[PDB]
């Protein structure tokens, strides 16, 4: 269609103009005198948020010049939320500031080119500070107040965090999901347990509980459907003799093979149960692998070579528990090589570094959850589904938070970590002037986070920024209490992770936009 | 007409909205950093100014209630401009901070009625402390300095104003008028003259000059206009017989008596030169009365009882020199008894102060100035008539500073004054809750005018305002040369009574603005 | 009513727009390759003219602060004109480019204020720079020069102002009006000539020419009108003794007496012809005595002293000869007192200093003309209207460059001056780092002229500005040669006040107008 082209001062303004607006819609939510902000839906109740980037996304405007300052500012907040799972608002602050001095420096004469190879360079050499700065978070304590920072000074929120983090150690796998009473609930699954109940309910050995409860029993790994006894016969025939009941997990057991397994379940000859095995193609037998290494034992397919016929006892895996209920199937305690375990784990994680799908390497974690350690779901109480949504993103962002700070550590929360390094960059400088004022303009826009943080408390920021740098080390502004402290003795924990991916992203983006001379959109 | 009606905040937030719209186009204009602000005019070219009275005159606004806010908070600026000549923009700033913290305050719920009476017991208590904390303003040296300041760091102006009150002394009278070269000049005339030439131009007794002068002449002062000879003719023969000149002060000379002094004057027998009285109906008889005291001589009239016939030489006044031009007559060295001239100023004074009109009472400030003192005329030098209006507006703000100055004193400028006097009030308390916090506003609001002159040198309004209040005395901040120092050291000088009235005239506007819970204007 | 209030970069941006259009219309016509610019008239023809001056006065733009820009800049041009009469365009163009420049600067953060002082202490500095540089104009070549370059490279009209400065000298005044043929005409008179011609036909001695030649006459100058002849009868009998013509310049002359003088010409007892003496009310007698120390005789009037009936042949003026017509009169070679001339003309010399008006000084500078010196008219001579008013605005500019080019010098033109003094001025320095650049912006300014000229001939402005700097003294740039020299040696002049004043106007309106951070007008 035909565009609308401007240049210059004009079209730098408007898109300064978008971004204002946006970040100004996004800016109100950052730090714990942060208030929420209400974004309708189309389909469904509004939204109550304190999130920056569930704000940013829902940003769009009228004017398609400042639409385009808001759509290209927006990446930040979706970069850090991809990222980090945390900073999107801090990430928004410090791009529209970047965005704000760097103009700035343009209206002035100053090459934009220069002036956004300045800020990278004042970027980098800020990333590289705060690992300098980042000191590990190991300890539950850490860990507990990070969430609860997270969490916009949530103290259960952490709390609960940190003793999930305990239950499930470094190689468990946490998920946040909605709940059904007014308390936030840890459900903390140990070594195996997978979706998936029992072919026949017949094959509930306890009543009062509806669940099948064998004890060190006998676990047959089928990779093929059955449907006939015959070719499962002599393997009932060693467990029968044996005396110790059997789990089969196959693909799929119906027809003629369930019924007379159901028959000998009640005859007493045999305890035996029958589950699907978890998962589908091409995946199905990764976790059907992962089972019988757990359980010390053998895969049975027509690929692998040998048929369900000359299935032996050896061939049959074993386990001290298992327990079946209508939708998961739980082996406890199964007996298998823990050398064989750890390469297997250490197998699944070469591929999950191969692995380049979030999705995917989610599945492979799980999967190693399952393997070693456990896995953690924490069900978000809440009276309404809207307190539900808010509390939900908060306990998300409290984890990804936590989940970055176990990775790469901690400094000092508050925009502190950003003062300081700004701080230890003031004698960093470019190949000209004008990257001079570039590297000045990032250290500049490394202290808005801070400001912002003191506006939205209603004090001034400037007084609280000047004491603040002023101060040294872990130095800061507590802004739930307005009291001047140490960061770290008040548990502001701010990830190293979160803190470097909102810095960078928003550098990235605000460097790009201020070398921006021309902008082409559609016509009214 | 009908009218539209709005209620509570609706109509404050408007009123607010309005008053921000006036307020934020002066303020921009306040301090050494201040801008200027274009004004249009209908017919003629459009004028730039720095004085914010003048921009608070031309804000109106299409929102009628916006513009009731702005019409309203316009009041300050023009009643600090009637009565102190200076100090508008800082009246205005005031007014717009008690506005805002005021409305801040309803919006908590507190009466605003209590908040009103606060302000005012506030700047009741700050007046006394600014009368106390001001200091005698005397020396040429602060005279000149309140003049530069008020001027815009003028140096040339408050060098000029300190010159002319020197020149003129206590009682003398300064104008200010438009030039015609680039430079400022400064006309001082001394003694009595009045701007009436003389009535023939064949009276001129140096022709190079095209100037009568008379050395130690008589003075006739005649109340009635004079046609004939016959009246004059007994004083005309008593001159000649004396040989000393003659200058005749009357309502008018002319026909046969003006022609018989005319070939008198070149007959040699008497030198004699006529002049019109100046002044009209019940004001020309007071200045000819002023000229008879001065010259020792008496008016002669009907209503006074005696004719021209009769007048002697006793009757006529004394005069060390004369001169007469085209348009104006000087007096030097009138033969007068001091005490008489001393007793006739002092009854114009005592007139003046029954006196209530502002030009009438200029007018017999200005026969004061003739009697005794002097008079100065500063023309303003400009090379456009923009230009010439723009200083010609600082050069009158200099000279109403310096009155000012005079008159009541000086202070700390910057808004350092205020901020001292706020910080002598934080123990004053009203009767109840509200009326503490409306003291507390008119605190807050006292610190508004070092904030804009911190702001509009693009510094942290915040940083300066703390560090001001963190000294004592006259420490503050120089924002020509942002940097912190004694007030009066640098010259920084505001006159207490501009400060004063600024501050009295904001708090009544503001706190009858802040009281306002209804409004009703016209349907748009 | 109510007003649209902008601030910051927008309203200078509309500011600079408004500017901009101005300055684009009048630039087009700036140098001897300008163009020619045609200006829309409501009643008559639409007028053709090179003039910046009438195309900034035309120019009024639909937006409210581009026009309040347009507007404020159009005072330039209309202060040079109304100073120097030429140079408008030049001032326009270097208004435009201080404001461009400053505008620029203010948006890089710098001071506005600081600048304005910037800008004018560089024009100071600059304008005694040209006044070093001006060498003086005194021979008729360089004066034919100047005339010739200001009336766009018209030799005819140079040479022809050349000469009426010649026959008038220093104390003529030079007049220009419509011709009637197609080529320019130079009526000079000299000696005394008032447009008041005869007051009856009869009077006429020379039927073939229709006017009274009277030789060696004697001049009767009457103050009162006359309608009897026995006032006049004596003056009548002694002048028939004497037997020698006379000329009666009285108020008026009618009746009776008119009738008595007729016959008494014809007669052949006295050759007397009466003329209306020149002048109104209060100027009359300022003629009459003017031409009575020409003629070195006196006036008769009631004032004085002496009637017409006691007028004696001593009393009468005495001249050389007298030639009345229908519309003037002229005294050729008056028998009158030089010294009285000289000190006549010193005393209206003092009263035109002493003069505050245009119209009135010219007046009093055309009865010096009339008393000393002679008074040229030039005709315009052209084929149509519209050529006659270019050709007329053309020949005025001319006129108002060689005058003051006799007054304050000549500089080299083409914008030379400018560029040398710029350069002299590289090192001047402000108080400030933004007086610095006003400084800067001021000198670069200087060099728009130049670069203007240049690009109206389609040249590069950067290469010939080069070139120009890089040579010295009176080096540069002949456009309508387009090649390099000494502007001197190839009559390239321009009058060094119409070069300062357009320096020094444009200063004055675009360091005010760089200032501006609001802008209130009316709303569309
Ligand atoms: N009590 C506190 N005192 C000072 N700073 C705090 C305090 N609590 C949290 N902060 C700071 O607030 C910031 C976190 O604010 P917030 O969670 O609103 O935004 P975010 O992390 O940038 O983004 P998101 O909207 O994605 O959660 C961090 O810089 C953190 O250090
Ligand atoms: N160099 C300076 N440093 C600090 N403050 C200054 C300086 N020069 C002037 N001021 C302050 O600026 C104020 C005067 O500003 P300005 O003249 O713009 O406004 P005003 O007096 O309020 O009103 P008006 O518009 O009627 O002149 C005073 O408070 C004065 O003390
Ligand atoms: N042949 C030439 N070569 C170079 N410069 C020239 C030449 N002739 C004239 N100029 C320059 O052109 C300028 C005069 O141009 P112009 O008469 O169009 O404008 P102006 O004097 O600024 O204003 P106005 O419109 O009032 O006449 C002067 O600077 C003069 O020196
Ligand atoms: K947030
Ligand atoms: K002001
Ligand atoms: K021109
Ligand atoms: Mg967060
Ligand atoms: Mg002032
Ligand atoms: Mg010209």
């Amino acid at each position: 269609a035909a565009k609308d082209v401007k240049f210059g001062n004009d079209a730098r303004v408007k898109m300064l103009r978008g971004v204002n607006v946006l970040a100004d819609a996004v800016k109100v939510t950052l730090g714990p005198k942060g208030r929420n902000v209400v974004l309708d839906k189309s389909f469904g109740a509004p939204t109550i948020t304190k999130d920056g980037v569930s704000v940013a996304r829902e940003i769009e405007l009228e004017d398609k010049f400042e639409n385009m300052g808001a759509q290209m500012v927006k990446e930040v907040a979706s970069k850090a939320n991809d990222a980090a799972g945390d900073g999107t608002t801090t990430a928004t602050v410090l791009a529209q500031a970047i965005i704000t001095e760097g103009l700035k420096a343009v209206a002035a004469g100053m090459n934009p080119m220069d002036l956004k190879r300045g800020i990278d360079k004042a970027v980098t050499a800020a990333v590289e500070e705060l690992k300098a700065l980042s000191v590990p978070c190991s300890d539950s304590k850490a860990i507990a107040q990070v969430g609860t920072i997270s969490a916009n000074s949530d103290e259960t929120v952490g709390k609960l965090i940190a003793e999930a983090m305990d239950k499930v150690g470094k190689e468990g796998v946490i998920t946040v999901e909605d709940g059904t009473g007014l308390q936030d609930e840890l459900d903390v699954v140990e070594g195996m347990q997978f979706d998936r109940g029992y072919l026949s309910p017949y094959f509930i050995n306890k009543p009062e509980t509806g669940a099948v409860e064998l004890e060190s029993p006998f676990i047959l790994l089928a990779d093929k459907k059955i449907s006939n006894i015959r070719e499962m016969l002599p393997v009932l025939e060693a467990v029968a003799k044996a005396g110790k009941p059997l789990l089969i997990i196959a693909e799929d057991v119906e027809g003629e093979a369930l019924a007379t397994l159901v028959v000998n379940t009640m005859r007493g000859i045999v305890k035996v149960a029958a589950v699907k095995a978890p998962g589908f193609g091409d995946r199905r037998k990764a976790m059907l692998q992962d089972i019988a290494t757990l359980t010390g034992g053998t895969v049975i397919s027509e690929e692998i070579g040998m048929e369900l016929e000359k299935a032996t006892l050896e061939d049959l895996g074993q386990a001290k528990r298992v327990v079946i209920n209508k939708d998961t199937t739980t082996i406890i305690d199964g007996v298998g090589e823990e050398a064989a375990i750890q390469g297997r784990v250490a197998q699944i994680r070469q591929q999950i570094e191969e692995a380049t799908s979030d999705y995917d390497r989610e599945k492979l974690q799980e999967r190693v959850a399952k393997l070693a350690g456990g896995v953690a779901v924490i069900k978000v109480g809440a009276a309404t589904e809207v307190e539900m949504k808010e509390k939900k993103a908060r306990v998300e962002d409290a984890l990804h938070a936590t989940r970055a700070a176990v990775e790469e550590g901690v400094v000092a929360g508050g925009g502190v970590a950003l003062i300081r390094v700004a701080s230890k960059l003031a004698d960093l400088r470019g190949q000209n002037e004008d990257q001079n004022v570039g590297i000045k303009v990032a250290l500049r826009a490394m202290e808005a986070p801070l400001r912002q943080i003191v506006l939205n408390c209603g004090e001034e920021p400037s007084v609280v920024a000047n004491t603040v740098k002023g101060g040294d080390g872990n130095y800061g502004y507590n802004a739930a209490t307005e009291e001047y402290g140490n960061m770290i003795d008040m548990g502001i924990l701010d990830p190293t992770k979160v803190t470097r991916s909102a810095l960078q992203y928003a550098a990235s983006v605000a460097g790009l936009m201020i070398t921006t001379e021309c902008m082409v959109t559609d016509l009214p």
